[PDB]
């Protein structure tokens, strides 16, 4: 049976420029199928709550497990508030995002699909946080 | 109802309704392959002898939904020495089994419950004995489950001390040292000593939820009355009851048999039925017809006192005998009563040495009553008299106090 890809591996990100971000990741541990594409999402995160207001100035277990397998072998299993910007990934586990708010924090979500995500759905996200370079 | 002689529940929760009238289950419970298309509650169930097994029960979020009052599992027989197994319970988030007061025999194994929280929020040492045998793997990562207890109560959980909870709304309920080894009712009212787990009234063997030893006619009892005999390991039945018991249908199927005061499906090995397959077993006399190195320290050296000025002591053969065991040589030393302590007003010791003949047991005499003693036992193989004797296996024990 086909399945949901693994989450992306080794999700890693940086900013090389103010208002710009670079992100790199690695292909999923188990594609379980041809990858189709990755989808990366990002959203402005608010700067942390409060903060603003305050003035800061021997073993045998395999024969055990077989017991659970033996009951299974009696039955088959047979498959038939700020806005997000978003972009799909065509190829690389790398993409670049621009016109970001300088020095703001963003969430980045990365999902890894496969050829069956049009039917199975795409994988859950592997995700990381990074900050853009401030507006020099 | 005494349900039985064995329960196998699979596929559908609509089949789970068999429990509506059950309160005791004779024999194991298996729960397999259930998938749902609801809440369920079975507070009538209170004690299971033997073990409970659940496997791939989709659609249950917490165990306190089904079996809140399930108070004792005896584990008289074990699944590979396990009395409870929970496997691949996708979606189970907590153990709200908050009346669970004892698991008598058996270890616990807990695998693949990837959403289970309240993992180590339960003091297993309160409810069951050799917790060191448990196996808890692949469940929701506690570092990321981030369990929580209200407040309730806490204990020295391994290297920690931490609050103990079944679920956010229910803790692992416990009894004070006024009951201690003995059970209690909710309000810390001590149960009857023949009782087990929670009680509907304190100190009454006729008001028990369960019995530690045996049950009969609404009475918790230590052993079967003379015309009553041990059955399974929890209740007594009369000579005629087992006389009604044809064993399980089998090529070797016969009536149950009574022996050593237990009524059992068949005689223990080395014993046979009297005469024409009689109700009682009898033993068969004979087979029934168809270089050195330094020894380890001794093992399991243990000792106690039954009298002032005396001690009794027992041990086990060493981990590595490294030879034929010859004998044991026992030493003992006075410890001081603990340092500091003495100075506040709250209102050089000799070794003895002696050499054992044969037993892992010996007696020591003329001690000061209530003084603490170190016993050092050195274990010397036939070449230890050249090699040097073993390091010690050791214990500290106290003489019974002088009144």
């Amino acid at each position: 049976n086909a399945s949901v890809p693994s989450i992306p591996l080794d999700v890693l990100s940086a900013s090389n420029s103010s208002s710009q971000l670079i992100v790199k990741w690695n292909p999923p541990s188990l594609p379980n199928g041809n990858l189709s594409y990755y989808i990366v999402r990002w959203q402005r995160q608010p700067q942390d709550g409060y903060l603003y207001r305050h003035n800061y100035c021997e073993k045998e277990e395999a024969e055990y497990r077989k017991v659970f397998e033996n009951f299974l072998h009696n039955s088959i299993f047979v498959p038939r508030e700020y806005p997000f910007f978003e972009s799909r990934v065509d190829n690389k586990e790398r993409t670049v995002i621009s016109n970001l708010r300088p020095f703001t924090l963003y969430r980045i979500d990365i999902h890894s699909c496969n050829h069956e995500a049009e039917k199975l759905g795409c994988s859950a996200s592997n995700f990381v946080f990074a900050r853009t370079m401030p507006a020099e």
